[PDB]
């Protein structure tokens, strides 16, 4: 139907709050390569031989034309990395996670966000090609730079070839797809089981987040019944898109659910949200080698970092395999690590980001 138009409307009036003046600027290379002290969120990722490839991209897009990998990433970043950084200026209350620092108050944050509707959630990933969405996804662009008909052309030139190409590019596209996707599935639902709703009822029921293809959704009691993960995983077949759950009940609460591969846990005694991550994860980032053969410039970091992440774990769990890993690194290498103790993690994170 034309409800995709009613899902761009409501979605834009949400991703554009907090535009800034200084952000809607085209980058150039240089800004593109190595950032710019506009943002926090613009930053550093031949010399000459590649700089000709994107000038080609740039001028072959104004001419309506698209070409065929790193001089595509360029190009896009300079097209749209201001409007992605106007997204993470403005993170999470605007329905967008990147940028999202686990450690900082960002992650209650995120939870008195997950809250706000009362205490059903839910949460998973989609999967696919939609370009009537991914299209709209060029005009919110558009209609935040308001830079003219030339630049509006790239953006829609640009955004066809971003699955094939990087992650600055997919991901806020993903999330884009997420934010419009779940507010059709709404007004689908609702015609589905009658409900004299519509989609500007979203906004006063449901608080939504994402990160690229994974979200967290919470919704309100009065809507539950008929909006919830078996309806809208079946809504959200008629988009196109496979809707897992991650790991199927209809609701669960948000200490229950996965996010970015950590939990929201609350910590009793130090009373604070804290971003778990899962131990398989964990457990991965160290080299157990008993004869320490691959150990490369990072493993020792790698190792530290480990058992910071243990620190927002419950400290039983901190206790247990901070020892493992230290023990496994001094019997490989020789060497030790530098690590603090559980609280010392707690009051490196206070000091950083609640004062
Ligand atoms: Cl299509
Ligand atoms: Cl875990
Ligand atoms: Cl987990
Ligand atoms: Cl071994
Ligand atoms: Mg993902
Ligand atoms: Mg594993």
């Amino acid at each position: 139907k034309d409800m995709i138009d009613e899902a761009y409307q409501l979605t834009k009036s949400v991703w554009l709050k907090g535009m800034r003046d200084e952000l809607k600027k085209v980058l150039t290379y240089e800004e593109a390569i190595c950032g710019s002290e506009v943002s926090e969120y613009i930053s550093s990722i031949l010399n000459e031989d590649v700089r000709l490839a994107v000038q080609q991209r740039i001028q072959a897009a104004r001419e309506g034309k698209r070409l065929p990998p790193m001089d595509f990433s360029i190009a896009f970043r300079m097209y749209y990395l201001g409007f992605i950084a106007h997204l993470m200026e403005n993170r999470i209350t605007n329905e967008v996670s990147i940028g999202t620092n686990v450690y900082s108050q960002d992650w209650s944050k995120t939870v008195r966000k997950l809250t706000k509707f009362g205490n059903k959630v839910i949460a998973g990933d989609f999967s696919t090609l939609n370009v009537c969405i991914m299209e709209k996804f060029a005009d919110l662009a558009n209609e935040f730079y308001d830079d003219g008909k030339e630049n509006n052309l790239i953006r829609h030139v640009l955004l066809m070839d971003v699955y094939n190409s990087g992650n600055p590019a997919t991901t806020p596209l993903n999330c884009f797809i997420n934010s419009m996707g779940l507010r059709m599935c709404f007004a689908i639902c609702a015609k589905n089981a009658g409900i004299k709703m519509t989609m500007k009822d979203f906004g006063k029921h449901v608080s939504m987040v994402s990160y690229g293809d994974d979200n967290v959704i919470n919704f309100s009691d009065e809507v539950c019944e008929w909006y919830n993960m078996e309806t809208i995983a079946k809504a959200f077949e008629t988009l196109g898109f496979t809707y897992t759950d991650e790991l199927v009940p209809k609701w669960r609460s948000i200490k229950d659910v996965q996010y970015l591969k950590r939990k929201f846990r609350y910590d009793e005694q130090r009373k604070v949200w804290e971003a778990p991550l899962c131990m398989d994860t964990i457990l991965e980032m160290p080299n157990w080698c008993r004869g320490g053969l691959d150990i490369q410039e990072g493993t020792k970091l790698n190792c530290e970092n480990a058992i910071m992440e243990l620190s927002m774990h419950e400290e039983s769990v901190f206790d247990t395999w901070s020892k493992i890993i230290d023990r496994a690194y001094a019997n490989a290498t020789g060497d030790h690590l530098d690590i603090n103790t559980y609280r010392g993690y707690a009051q490196e994170r206070f000091l950083e980001y609640y004062m």
